[PDB]
């Protein structure tokens, strides 16, 4: 079923443009639109927890929309509800900080942030330096690949449908979603010549390492700090917080 596989991909990247926030046309045409040292400076003479409480909202937005992206994936929503939240749980983080390359711009190493680009610098108050830094890092690595958006679409789904998360129930169900996908993917690739990615990609742990210090540091803040969420998943809020 070969149109099955090419529907797949037509399912996958409107799943993707319906969910995506901003539109790279966007990102890519506002990257001269920069934070002055002023700007910069205001943010930096910031509360640390007035910072968290706007960081921790645009991070619960961005998860929000990479849950709805999911919901929008074929076969997603007939997966159990234990399985569906097991990978939310597991890689909706992961997904949000795979999209950031988006919003990286690597010729100055800046960020979209609340509407202009600024530096790492921008988030002194935070005091989180080393955690910033690996951000920018991740996405330095991943803006050399030049992804296109399908390819982040299409990569991006498969780091969330992955029959190996522990504590699946129907984890053969979830195979026969993931191999869809990947083949989807790798059909896309081939016919893009843009098979020469697959090499490049992140290694998984190093995904897996800068989610865990990622989310570790957003458990510490809301415990010092709570922000108050805008509940919108009721079963996955509550494996979240407490
Ligand atoms: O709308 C909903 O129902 C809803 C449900 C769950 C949900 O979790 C968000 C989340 C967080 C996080 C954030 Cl982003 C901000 C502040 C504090 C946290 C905290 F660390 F405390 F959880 N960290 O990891 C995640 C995460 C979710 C899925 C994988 N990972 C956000 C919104």
């Amino acid at each position: 079923s070969l149109t099955e596989i090419e529907h797949l991909v037509q399912s996958v990247c409107k799943s993707y443009r319906e969910t995506c926030q901003l539109r790279l046309e966007d990102l890519l045409r506002q990257r001269s639109n920069i934070f002055s040292r002023e700007e910069v400076t205001g943010y930096q003479r910031k509360s640390m927890w007035e910072m968290w409480e706007r960081c921790a909202h645009h991070l619960t937005e961005a998860i929000q929309y990479v849950v709805e992206f999911a919901k929008r994936l074929s076969g997603f929503m007939e997966l159990c509800q234990n399985d569906q939240i097991v990978l939310l749980k597991a890689g909706a983080m992961e997904v949000v900080l795979v999209r950031m390359c988006r919003a990286y711009n690597a010729d100055n190493r800046t960020v979209f942030f609340e509407g202009k680009y600024g530096g790492m610098e921008l988030f002194r108050a935070l005091g989180c330096s080393e955690l910033i830094s690996s951000i920018f890092d991740f996405s330095h690595s991943l803006s050399a690949l030049h992804f296109s958006e399908d390819e982040i679409a299409l990569y991006t789904a498969l780091v969330l449908i992955n029959a190996h998360r522990p504590g699946l129930q129907e984890k053969r169900k979830v195979e026969q979603l993931q191999y869809n996908l990947e083949l989807a993917f790798h059909h896309h690739l081939h016919k893009t010549h843009r098979q020469s990615i697959l090499a490049k990609l992140p290694p998984k742990g190093k995904l897996r390492s800068l989610c865990s210090q990622h989310v570790e540091r957003l458990q510490i803040f809301q415990h010092l700090h709570p922000i108050v969420v805008q509940a919108a998943f009721p079963p996955l809020y509550k494996e979240l917080f407490s």
